């Protein structure tokens, strides 16, 4: 039979009133022998009906795929409400069911530290600048880099990972050409997360 | 139905002969009535016979997991020989087969740098020493922390991260306490990797 996938809102959508956070329920591998798919949404037990269900799109398997999308309220998601996608189809013996939410626990405030490049990286052409983010819970974050109010292109950010305390941490490595660091250009690590004041902090690094 | 995964040896294991690099074939969702499970292992198309089907256990899934591990040689796995776990079963339609190998690509030597604690981490009790390993390929790697010969225990390690130049990087956060740093203890990041001379180097860090 068919398979269901329940996708959450990207982190930054739930921290800015500017954005629109949503949950996407996706049914894949729907057949022509009955491609009637029915969506029932529930938040925290009680069913909602404010979901927008796109029409079936057949794929190149020769299989149908249906996407229902439910907008959330930022406070709802951050107050840890559970969202149930329920999928009905006359093939399936029993309706498939999915619950989703942010990961249960107590919010823990991240601590950001910026580390200048190691002295030995001076002998190369492009030095690495480091942003360490520690002690945050849950793990959905957002990290990136700006220099003079404008984003920096060349940085990779490692995923979050469970520390010994049960909270998370990460690093992001921004690679700049040796000159821009030498001159004293100020660089800037910004992070977004529920347990920050106004969901935003930023620390800067410069020679 | 019987689903098959096949996991490669541990990085540390292939770079030091003291250890036993092993390829571990794992079958899942094996149901009581047909659990004979064959295994046959092949190397570069041929076949050798130094396998060892270990014992089993049981999850809350009404099913068990047979697990067979094969001993490998350190100069064959690192030379990119393909490894094949045929898993014959009558519960299965047919012989589900699988094949793994070391990732191909000219190995590249890792860059190892040691990041001392940011000034503003000094407010709080514990301090976090950073180690940055970057520019390595393939992604298999092992990092460890030690002080004056004995291994440190309070560290964590990011997974390899694919950068931009097709190299990988990673970080390591060894948490050392207040005064061990501040007194003058030397801490050391040790990296083991395919392309390192003697598959191992080390980098120090004192205040
Ligand atoms: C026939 O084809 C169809 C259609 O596919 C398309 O058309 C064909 C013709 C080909 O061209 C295809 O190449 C083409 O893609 C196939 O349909 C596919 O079906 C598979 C399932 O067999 C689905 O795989 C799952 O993928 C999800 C993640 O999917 C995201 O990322 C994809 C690429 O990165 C992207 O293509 C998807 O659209 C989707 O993208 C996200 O979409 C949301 C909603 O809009 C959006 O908000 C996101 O921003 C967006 N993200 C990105 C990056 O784009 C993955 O989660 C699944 O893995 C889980 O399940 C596995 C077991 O099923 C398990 O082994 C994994 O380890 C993992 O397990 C999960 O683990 C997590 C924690 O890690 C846990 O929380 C979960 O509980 C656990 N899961 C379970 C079930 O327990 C899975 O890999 C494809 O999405 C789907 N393709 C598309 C395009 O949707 C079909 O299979 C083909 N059939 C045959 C027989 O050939
Ligand atoms: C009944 O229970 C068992 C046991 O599960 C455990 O207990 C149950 C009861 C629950 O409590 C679970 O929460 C718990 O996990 C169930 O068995 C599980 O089955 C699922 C899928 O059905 C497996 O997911 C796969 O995961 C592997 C990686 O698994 C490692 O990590 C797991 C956790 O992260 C860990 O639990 C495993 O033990 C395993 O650990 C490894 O063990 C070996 C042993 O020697 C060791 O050497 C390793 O070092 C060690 N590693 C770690 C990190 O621990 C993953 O490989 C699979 O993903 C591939 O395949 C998917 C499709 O099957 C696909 O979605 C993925 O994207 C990915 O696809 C591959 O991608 C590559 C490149 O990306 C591509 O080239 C391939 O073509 C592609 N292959 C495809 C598409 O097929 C997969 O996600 C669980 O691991 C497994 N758990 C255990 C413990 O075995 C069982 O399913 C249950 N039955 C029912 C009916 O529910």
């Amino acid at each position: 039979g068919p398979s269901v996938f329940l996708f959450p809102p990207k982190p930054k959508d739930t921290l800015m009133i500017s954005r629109t956070p949503e949950v996407t329920c996706v049914v894949v591998d729907v057949s022509h022998e009955d491609p009637e798919v029915q969506f029932k949404w529930y938040v925290d037990g009680v069913e909602v009906h404010n979901a927008k269900t796109k029409p079936r799109e057949e794929q190149y398997n020769s299989t149908f795929r249906v996407v229902s999308v439910l907008t959330v309220l930022h406070q709802d998601w951050l107050n840890g409400k559970e969202y149930k996608c329920k999928v009905s189809n006359k093939a399936l013996p029993a309706p498939i069911e999915k619950t989703i939410s942010k990961t249960k626990g107590q919010p823990r405030e991240p601590q950001v530290y910026t580390l200048p490049p190691s002295r030995e990286e001076m002998t190369k052409n492009q030095v690495s600048l480091t942003c360490l983010v520690k002690g945050f819970y849950p793990s959905d974050i957002a990290v990136e880099w700006e220099s003079s109010g404008q984003p920096e292109n060349n940085y990779n950010t490692t995923p979050p990972m469970l520390d010994s305390d049960g909270s998370f941490f990460l690093y992001s490595k921004l690679t700049v050409d040796k000159s821009r660091w030498q001159q004293g250009n100020i660089f800037s690590c910004s992070v977004m997360h529920e347990a920050l004041h106004n969901h935003f902090t930023q620390k800067s690094l410069s020679l």
